[PDB]
């Protein structure tokens, strides 16, 4: 028996919970490993992101690594798990808690956070190819941080997958099921149209701007820094209900304040420019993931 299965893992400590399901650190044939456990009656979650991690293509440096689907009988009752790569680091929202980063730091966390969104939207036609998948729940707290000071996107289980054949959505969507805090304008106020899968593309862009300035105020250049804070700290309450983000969002039009300081600094003067460009209220004039991994990439490259 070569393939990792759950009657070989042992779980060792609880680091956290997902919408649905609790995620511990396992040990399988000596290593370390994440296993996010649901119950039965939790099926659906739990069957519904392990088919988004086993789409074809799908793997990629900036997407978490899925080992396997499994269920595992105690005797009493059946878990169902889903088993990934471990990354010690947690999530981007427990990093940028505990740390500030350095210009360094901000472009490698920012770089692959694009690349990674980069290859879950991007489409390879065919029957052996890739179909576009959108997250619909993009935050800082699904986006894990490595021991190499890079990224990866996990939290799939509200993914929606394109099929350019037939130019269907693998699922029926229901309206706003992500966290309400980084629901783009459209989103908020029902104008989405869910019949067009660019529709999604481009509300994940908004929340990935939204990270991007999580990521920025968190660069410290001369010891100068801002304090973490999750977008829209300033003008809603903790648990934000949709009604108070559209009133800010779509009815006041307000983002995220981009500091001054920001202009100081070419690599935040880019990123600045960059969450900007991912935060108009018209979805059609965003970036896409791939013009903002090229922007980053040339930015990387010169520093
Ligand atoms: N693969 C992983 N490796 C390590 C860790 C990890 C490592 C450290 C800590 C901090 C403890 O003080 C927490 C979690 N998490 C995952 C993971 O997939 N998590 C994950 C997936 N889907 C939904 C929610 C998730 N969590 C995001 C992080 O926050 C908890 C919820």
């Amino acid at each position: 028996g070569h393939m990792t299965i759950a009657r070989d893992i042992v779980l060792q400590e609880s680091i956290g919970k997902g919408r649905f399901g609790e995620v511990w650190r396992g040990k399988w044939r000596g290593e370390e490993v994440a296993v996010k456990i649901f119950s039965s009656r939790e099926e659906r979650s739990w069957f519904r992101e392990a088919e988004i991690y086993q789409t074809v293509m799908l793997r990629h440096e900036n997407i978490l690594g899925f080992i396997a689907a499994d269920n595992k009988d105690n005797g009493t009752w059946t878990q169902l798990w889903l088993v990934s790569d471990y990354h010690e680091h947690g999530s981007l929202f427990d990093y940028l808690n505990r740390y500030t980063v350095t210009v360094e730091g901000m472009i490698k966390l920012a770089l692959s956070t694009a690349s990674g969104l980069a290859h879950l939207h991007m489409e390879i036609v065919g029957t052996q190819g890739k179909p576009a998948i959108a997250h619909r729940d993009l935050k800082s707290k699904n986006i894990l941080v490595k021991k190499n000071g890079t990224c990866c996107i996990a939290d799939l289980g509200l993914a929606v997958r394109h099929d350019s054949a037939t130019d269907t959505i693998d699922i029926a969507p229901n309206h706003r099921v992500g966290t309400k805090r980084y629901m783009a304008p459209e989103v908020l106020d029902d104008s989405i149209n869910m019949k067009h899968f660019e529709s999604f593309k481009r509300a994940d862009i908004y929340a990935m701007g939204l990270v991007f300035w999580e990521i920025a105020r968190r660069c410290s250049i001369g010891g100068i820094h801002e304090d973490y804070q999750l977008p829209y700290y300033d003008l809603v309450p903790s648990d934000p209900s949709v009604e108070e983000m559209r009133k800010v969002v779509c009815e006041q039009k307000l983002r995220p304040n981009i500091p001054n300081r920001w202009q100081s600094c070419e690599a935040l003067r880019v990123m600045a420019k960059i969450m900007r460009e991912c935060w108009y209220a018209n979805g059609a004039a965003r970036l896409t993931a791939l013009r903002i991994k090229k922007t980053l990439s040339q930015l990387s490259q010169q520093e």
